[PDB]
């Protein structure tokens, strides 16, 4: 089992504090300020808000060539991806509003803000390799060079684009 474009997925991270551990999924709504946040899972109470389609997977080189010119494929490590929030129709985006930027939903995909390069968690996954289901991914914003990051804010968990990694688990569902 490899991750394929058009695959419907959820993104999960593990959150640990004070000897208590839980898994969270990346969530969004297409109403309000469209900012991302995280659901606790028991299986998320509300699955629809956590659902994403892997629309596109392009090499950084191909994506930059494409943007420069304007002025069911398997996922490979090092490639840039586009994540469509399935319910809203919009796209997971690195936003220009506050170290960390916010992560949220955007309509247009022209530009780099909506693109995320996938990186290996360990030293035994390699650039250009097929991404397995079960692999822990690292996601980096093409526009801002920041990671999709798990953050412990006030007494809760948040998601932003920051200078430190978070391992994400992308499973079909």
């Amino acid at each position: 089992q490899f991750l394929r474009t058009d695959d419907e997925v959820v993104l999960q991270c593990t959150a640990t504090i004070h000897k208590e551990q839980q898994k969270l999924c990346l969530a969004a709504e297409g109403f309000g300020n469209r900012l991302c946040f995280l659901e606790s899972t028991s299986v998320p109470p509300d699955l629809s808000i956590c659902t994403f389609v892997l629309e596109q997977s392009l090499s950084v080189r191909a994506l930059q060539e494409m943007l420069a010119n304007t002025v069911h494929r398997t996922l490979l490590y090092g490639h840039a991806i586009l994540l469509r929030h399935s319910y809203s129709g919009m796209y997971l985006c690195c936003l220009s509003t506050s170290l960390a930027f916010d992560v949220g939903l955007q309509e247009d995909t022209t530009g780099e803000a909506c693109w995320w390069t996938i990186h290996p968690a360990s030293k035994q996954r390699s650039e250009g390799e097929k991404v397995r289901v079960g692999d822990d991914l690292i996601l980096v914003s093409v526009s801002s060079e920041r990671y999709l990051h798990l953050s412990y804010g006030n007494s809760s968990w948040h998601v932003d684009a920051a200078f430190q990694q978070t391992l994400w688990s992308v499973a079909p569902i």
